[PDB]
């Protein structure tokens, strides 16, 4: 997250870290046994880390649980990033409490102008590199479809939306991939792609979760 603030320990209780010997992607806990992330985060050998703030220190509220199955969306296209969404099943159910909690799926799509919260452990610089150990947060609005399409001509499908600031300076970044965009208490987006971080006229692009609720629900019911 570039231009954000320190969330505070366990104030984003649905935020997960995906770990393969090191943090490599974010994700969101949607019930006691399932995580949603970005399809471009796929790899084998994933451990899901819940209840994290400092990802390099054991602070006492962590739960570490291995993934038993991963399911990339059937129409994911890695060249265009269309349908950038994946489900991860935990080998055992997480123990839910005030610091580890699921986030609700949406019943309707959010409109442009809605304020959202984006979080992750990604890079905090737009030029250069500095990775934080504690979770960073950013409040940002959903942008209109016309502004999003004008910023990324020919690249925005109906499964994407833009959120952020056309002036630049605030954005998600490398290592925030897969993380949540939460608006009005519902999961509306997944950190997906962009052109750099926090550049002028190049806001972040996010997977439009409301388009996938039926697929998520059916998949969880049969796996
Ligand atoms: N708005 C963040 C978009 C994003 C997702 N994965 C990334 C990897 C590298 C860089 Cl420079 C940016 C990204
Ligand atoms: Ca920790």
């Amino acid at each position: 997250i570039v231009g954000g603030y320190t969330c505070g320990a366990n104030t984003v209780p649905y935020q997960v870290s995906l770990n393969s010997g090191y943090h490599f992607c974010g994700g969101s806990l949607i019930n006691s046994q399932w995580v949603v992330s970005a399809a471009h985060c796929y790899k084998s050998g994933i451990q899901v880390r819940l209840g994290e703030d400092n990802i390099n220190v054991v602070e006492g509220n962590e739960q570490f649980i291995s993934a038993s199955k991963s399911i990339v969306h059937p129409s994911y296209n890695s060249n265009t990033l269309n349908n950038d969404i994946m489900l991860i099943k935990l080998k055992s159910a997480a123990s839910l409490n005030s610091r580890v909690a699921s986030i609700s799926l949406p019943t309707s799509c959010a409109s442009a102008g809605t304020q959202c919260l984006i979080s992750g452990w990604g890079n905090t610089k737009s030029s250069g590199t500095s990775y934080p150990d504690v979770l960073k947060c950013l409040k940002a609005p959903i942008l209109s479809d016309s502004s999003c399409k004008s910023a990324y001509p020919g690249q925005i499908t109906s499964n994407m939306f833009c959120a952020g600031y056309l002036e630049g300076g605030k954005d998600s970044c490398q290592g925030d991939s897969g993380g949540p965009v939460v608006c009005s208490g519902k999961l509306q987006g997944i950190v997906s792609w962009g052109s750099g971080c926090a550049q002028k006229n190049k806001p972040g692009v996010y997977t439009k979760v409301c388009n996938y609720v039926s697929w998520i629900k059916q998949t969880i019911a049969s796996n």
